[PDB]
């Protein structure tokens, strides 16, 4: 009936919201680290090929490596690029929008859980409307809804209940009077009219919004209206912009796997690098020269080669000593410059 | 009195930490982009040095420029380390608490600037609790306010509302009843009571904590009390944790300035990588002709001076790193 406590049906949606929302500064913090591994694992790869040119120096398949080397660090540049200008900002942003959305949410749902009378009055209700719920952990009512931000770790992203197209649980209702309100349950938040709900000596002024722009609260003897949000485009000033810009933040996000981390199949001239510095310190016909061909097979048996080039043994631990068993940036530009250091007393 | 609207001595203190908690995200993407920049530009002195050593390729000079390129090298790894691994966690962890918080605190203050019954009765007042409040672009009664998380551009964020010890303006409340609360504009969001405020049939169960547990409600008909907060001490599972939470973060932030991303200007022989170097590969005065910074720098000199017009002007990593690549295939030559 209008005017009455909320049953589970209108809140719990939320909680899911809230409990999604408490995921994208893990999921912020995942994609900045996963894109610095990245570039870490580009960078490596073009130090292995450093080092082969250096311990090889003088053969065609040296001149191969530098050819590799210089892709590779080609690409471990653009991924710091892409980092530093687009990457970042799409991850704080998420994590900002989604933060602020989670904190208006939760607001609302924490007084929501303590306005009550009694255990069978008040503005949250259980999914019957007989009870109200009390929070117990990180739970109310047996609903994961924490209504706090969770200490943050690295978490893959995940979209659930907030994707492409909106929050998939927030649809339209057709019936709030019987579906969201209870019978019985008192609850002044949940009308703005003076005798059941928060008007004192009369209606409220207008219609109070709540959780951001969700829930309209009609300041007359009627239930109240939600957003349907599962269909969203973008929009400015809306009553529940906070939602929208959650979702279009979420949305953008491209994750470390745009081209600049992603390893490239395409033939030899088309790697990145490769036909600049054929023309600029050579000069198709280079090409097989070095690799012996010019496609991506030719490309991999340089990089086996590398990767089965062995070290020396004092520049390691008592450890393998194969290129492609070492890694880690910082050491392998430490042995790159042990050969560089060689190469200049030859 | 007791159960009435809020006059702005209670409410422009959570507007100004809300506005400054905005800023935040700003203050992150700023020092993220400026940790990338600096990343970049050691790895730019390593790619000179080494075109250095290429060119110069034989002589205790280029030997020089190998130790100095992988100076540069390694610390350019580090800073990334240090980026994937402290900054980004700082960062995110500075964006998410402030922008939680301050949901939070404007979802509160959004209840009480709409929860009104006339121009002179409401939840939220202004200064003498005559009129209440309207909002008009970012200003409430004329109070920086926007209640909105705003576009997220680079911005050093201001520290006057939230700094070291914790938020300056939301100390204790000696008298509420006559500090915060109005005389007579009527607001149900000031008690729990049933007369005056949130109780229908009774008064509420307990006392109901708002703003994150900035402000206690009670079920009586009593004045509101709040949580002093401009001293704070590190807790867990307190009221007013996410208080907590976001002062404890901001606080703790460096910004790009940790070593990894900056220039040592220690003896040659204690510079990130020159020992282990040093030691496996080869003492340092063969090379630089001393050991002291000064001939480190001189050394630099050296190296941006070098024609390839001058390594020393051109900059950009992927530009340097084809640069590199040109002359190792010269080296390649011989
Ligand atoms: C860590 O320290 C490194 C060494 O200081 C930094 O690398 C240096 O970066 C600066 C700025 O990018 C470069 O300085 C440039 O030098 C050129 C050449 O200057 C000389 O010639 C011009 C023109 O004839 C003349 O006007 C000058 O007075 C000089 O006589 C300038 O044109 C540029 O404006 C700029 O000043 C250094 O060359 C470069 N050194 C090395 C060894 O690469 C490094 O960036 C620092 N790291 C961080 C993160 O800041
Ligand atoms: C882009 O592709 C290159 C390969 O062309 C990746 O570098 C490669 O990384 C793998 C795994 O880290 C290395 O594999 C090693 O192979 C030996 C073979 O015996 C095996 O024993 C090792 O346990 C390991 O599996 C491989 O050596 C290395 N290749 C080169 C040339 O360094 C690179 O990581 C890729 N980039 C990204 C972002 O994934
Ligand atoms: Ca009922
Ligand atoms: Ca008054």
């Amino acid at each position: 009936a209008a005017e009455k406590g909320f049953k589970q049906a209108f809140w719990q949606p939320l909680c899911q919201v809230s409990e999604e929302l408490d995921d994208q500064p893990k999921g912020a913090l995942f994609t900045l680290q996963a894109a610095a591994s990245k570039i870490q694992k580009m960078r490596d790869a073009a130090l292995r090929a450093s080092i082969y040119a250096e311990i090889n120096h003088g053969t065609n398949r040296a001149k191969a490596a530098v050819i590799v080397a210089n892709h590779y660090a080609m690409k471990a540049d653009s991924g710091l690029e892409a980092l530093k200008q687009t990457l970042s900002s799409q991850e704080v942003t998420a994590t900002a929008t989604a933060s602020y959305l989670k904190g208006r949410i939760d607001e609302y749902l924490n007084l929501l859980l303590q306005t009550k009378e009694s255990g069978t009055s008040g503005c949250m209700m259980d999914t019957s409307g007989t009870n109200t719920v009390t929070k117990a952990g990180g739970t109310i009512g047996g609903v994961p809804c924490k209504l706090q931000l969770s200490p943050i770790q690295p978490k893959r992203p995940a979209a659930t209940y907030l994707g492409k197209a909106g929050y998939v649980g927030l649809t339209r209702q057709a019936d709030a009077a019987n579906n969201f309100h209870d019978n019985d349950a008192e609850c002044r938040l949940a009308s703005g009219h003076n005798t059941n709900g928060l008007g004192k000596s009369g209606q409220l002024s207008a219609a109070v919004t709540m959780a951001a722009g969700y829930v309209t609260v009609a300041n007359s003897q009627t239930a109240v209206t939600v957003q349907a949000l599962d269909a969203l485009q973008e929009a400015s000033g809306a009553a529940h912009q906070p939602w929208i810009d959650a979702w279009k933040a979420k949305k953008a996000l491209t994750g470390a796997e745009t081209a600049e981390f992603r390893n490239e199949t395409a033939g030899i001239a088309g790697k990145t690098g490769v036909t600049k510095l054929v023309e600029e310190a050579l000069l198709q016909t280079e090409l097989k020269k070095y690799f012996s061909g010019h496609e991506n097979e030719q490309w991999t048996a340089i990089e086996k080669l590398i990767s089965e080039q062995p070290v020396a043994q004092n520049l390691v631990g008592d450890q393998p000593t194969k290129l492609g068993e070492l890694e880690g940036n910082a050491k392998l530009t430490t042995i790159l410059a042990y050969y560089r250091m060689e190469t200049a007393g030859k």
